[PDB]
């Protein structure tokens, strides 16, 4: 990042840190929890609303030493009233602004809100996992602040899990208990006390909605997967990604041993070696070189993280992905629930940092081999058959005779995100009980009001709806400020909230009582749809179908001769 983004990201942080202790307030409560009693403080919004804040709750125990790279287990209980008025450290992650290592070993935290702790009815349950890549990410309120959502009459609840090599180291040895997705597991962990808890704080139990954005969408589907989660939510709300994403699942188990080989580890590649010297490795130096582990090979072929979620070798009590995500949809207990997907309007436009450092990468358009998906290509991508599947999506996104960075970012959008989604979909039609799915496409553009992962893509005065743009209107973060109540991005945060609500509360997302959703009528998606709609939200809320469905079908061509992997 620039030095002028350093500054300037130092000077919104010291601003923070007086708004969040004059946003602060005397009235402490307590409340209960099946480990004890934890004290939360009320705070204060830039809108004048207020809400009580509980963070700090610990799910599981701090993972540290001997159960560094482990399943979580629970936290011990205490006596006495244990204080929540502060959070806790992130996860150990490299800052995306600062370019140094921060967080902490110690991060199973959640954090819980309501404006209300004693509602006269128990209130929908909404938890939200960030993304960030499995890599980075926090339930801090510099990032993700509840102040929108608290305007409605519902618990939020946030939460953390292990990120990078900490949270998904994978060794193949059995007798070494690290099958993988630690991260995973935390998060599951993370379900099973909100489900035994949110009563606590006004929640119904029976009402609870899992959603996350990016590697949190990933995240929430792999919780509607896994047997581990069966009935502990439901309704589930996948923005930007889901689990058969390419980037959202490797097979990292020979990674261990370059990682534990960056970092100075002297002898062989066996895993007991290298566990053995990760377990005492400085949790920041394994951070720091996780950027280098992916070979040139690897990059290539689009991997785009060296550790994520992954199938676990051999299955263990608290094994969460026992089989590909793929075959796991098949039975998965979540397609029977209400679901609602989507995505934003020009997601691969995220990749302008990256293509402003590598401009080469505008070449590979040329064939678009280096894009045709893995399980299809040859592993030098040299094959004339990968050479054809690649010519497929050429047509689909090259427009001219040369490729441009605008042709590379839309394949990006369908690559990573849209293609995807149509094949869980389709999956995941074959498989369900017949509850519904709901799909949104948000189109909704400003520079008014931002987020910092807009620092991150160097978004600045860039026009289209980037990946990660809607968490702006659903969360506060320590770049916004008050808008005027007539404002387009202040009407947006109300119809996104209210949105996501709504669906939390009935599993169905239309509401009349949502301003320009009068003439909506938003049906779900059907299994004899040739053609996907979607409820585009951009100053105006309208029923569409699906501008990239083309494309997408496009995409599915390439599996002609291959539809069993499909």
């Amino acid at each position: 990042v620039s030095l002028m983004e350093k500054l300037k990201w130092k000077i919104k942080c010291i601003e923070n840190k007086f708004l969040n202790y004059r946003l602060t307030t005397n009235e402490t409560v307590v409340a209960e929890t099946e480990y004890g009693k934890v004290k939360g403080v009320k705070r204060l919004t830039v809108y004048d609303d207020s809400y009580y804040s509980f963070e700090g709750i610990p799910y599981a125990q701090p993972p540290v030493g001997e159960l560094r790279f482990k399943a979580p287990q629970r936290p011990t209980p205490w006596d006495g009233v244990r204080d929540c008025c502060n959070h806790k450290d992130k996860s150990v992650q490299v800052d995306f602004i600062t370019g140094k290592v921060c967080g902490s070993e110690d991060c199973l935290y959640l954090s819980v809100y309501t404006n209300n702790l004693n509602p006269e009815t128990k209130r929908p349950v909404l938890v939200y996992i960030h993304g960030g890549g499995f890599i980075i990410g926090e339930n801090h309120r510099d990032m993700y602040g509840p102040d929108y959502f608290i305007k409605k009459d519902v618990v939020l609840i946030n939460i953390q899990y292990r990120l990078g090599a900490l949270g998904f180291l994978s060794l193949n040895s059995e007798d070494l208990n690290v099958p993988g997705n630690a991260g995973l597991k935390d998060q599951v962990m993370a379900l099973r006390w909100i489900k035994n808890n949110c009563a606590n704080f006004g929640g119904n139990p029976d009402n609870i909605t899992v959603f996350g954005e990016s590697a949190g969408a990933a995240s929430t589907h792999y919780m509607m997967l896994t047997e581990q989660t069966r009935g502990l939510f439901h309704r589930g709300i996948l923005m930007s990604g889901n689990a058969i994403c390419p980037w959202a699942n490797t097979q990292c188990q020979h990674r261990a041993f370059t990682l534990a080989k960056l970092a100075g580890y002297k002898g062989e590649d066996n895993d007991k070696d290298v566990l053995e010297f990760l377990m005492k490795a400085k949790p920041q130096d394994l951070i720091k070189l996780e950027e280098k582990v992916l070979t040139l090979e690897e990059r290539t072929n689009k991997v785009m993280f060296p550790f994520g979620p992954t199938v676990e070798p051999y299955q263990t009590a608290d094994c969460v992905l026992p089989k590909h995500p793929r075959e796991m949809v098949k039975t998965a207990w979540g397609n029977s629930i209400p679901t609602m997907m989507g995505n934003t309007s020009y997601e691969g436009l995220f990749f302008t940092s990256i293509l402003k450092q590598m401009p080469l990468l505008v070449k590979e358009l040329e064939t678009c081999v280096n894009f045709v998906p893995s399980e299809l290509a040859d592993a030098e991508r040299t094959a004339p058959e990968t050479l054809e599947m690649g010519a497929k999506i050429k047509k689909a996104h090259v427009t001219g005779e040369t490729p441009t960075a605008d042709n590379f970012m839309d394949l990006c959008s369908h690559f990573y995100f849209w293609f995807p989604m149509h094949r869980l979909l389709q999956l995941r039609f074959n498989h369900t009980s017949g509850t519904p799915v709901y799909l949104y496409r948000f189109d909704f553009d400003s520079e008014d009001l931002i987020n910092p992962y807009r620092i991150m893509r160097s978004g600045r005065g860039v026009k289209g709806v980037s990946h990660t743009d809607e968490l702006t209107y659903f969360f506060w973060n320590q770049l916004a400020k008050r808008m005027p109540k007539e404002s387009r991005e202040y009407k947006t945060i109300e119809r996104m909230t209210g949105i996501w609500t709504q669906f939390a509360t009935t599993g169905n997302p239309y509401s009349n009582e949502i301003e320009g959703m009068e003439n909506v009528s938003w049906d779900p998606i059907e299994k004899s749809d040739e053609v996907y709609k979607c409820l585009n939200i951009s100053d105006e809320l309208k029923m569409i179908d699906v501008p990239e469905m083309g494309k997408i079908k496009q995409w599915e061509s390439m599996f002609e001769k291959h539809r069993d992997l499909f």
